[PDB]
């Protein structure tokens, strides 16, 4: 039986959104840590992390592409 | 036969660093176009571009991952 490239991503998209809902602060922290890898200081990344928090699908996209390294 | 040419990474790492030198402005508007996809606004991302420009090593690694979707190894 079949393993769609659709199924794997929807399987990962589910997990991640259940993660945004159940522990949203932890997920913000994951964005901080990715940006702070690039010597970007909290005063500089703070507002970007915040700006994602308010646009949950964009924030979800950003985990998907930049935390997990998967695409649509 | 069995392959040993410098991999995509090693290649794009050369091209990205040169771009950063020759047209830094364009590479800066590249970050804006990337962050802008996720609804971030200039007042939000402006300082992040501004921080990266002042750190060529950071800026190269950022473009690699965010523009080209490749990781620094080790
Ligand atoms: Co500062
Ligand atoms: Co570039
Ligand atoms: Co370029
Ligand atoms: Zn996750
Ligand atoms: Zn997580
Ligand atoms: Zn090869
Ligand atoms: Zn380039």
């Amino acid at each position: 039986g079949s393993h769609s490239e659709a199924d794997n991503y929807a399987r990962e998209l589910k997990r991640e959104q259940e993660e945004i809902i159940r522990v949203p602060d932890t997920e913000a922290a994951e964005v901080a840590e990715i940006l702070a890898r690039y010597g970007i200081e909290p005063h500089e990344y703070g507002p970007v992390v915040n700006a994602l928090r308010k646009k949950p699908q964009a924030w979800l996209d950003f985990m998907m592409k930049f935390e997990l390294g998967l695409e649509k």
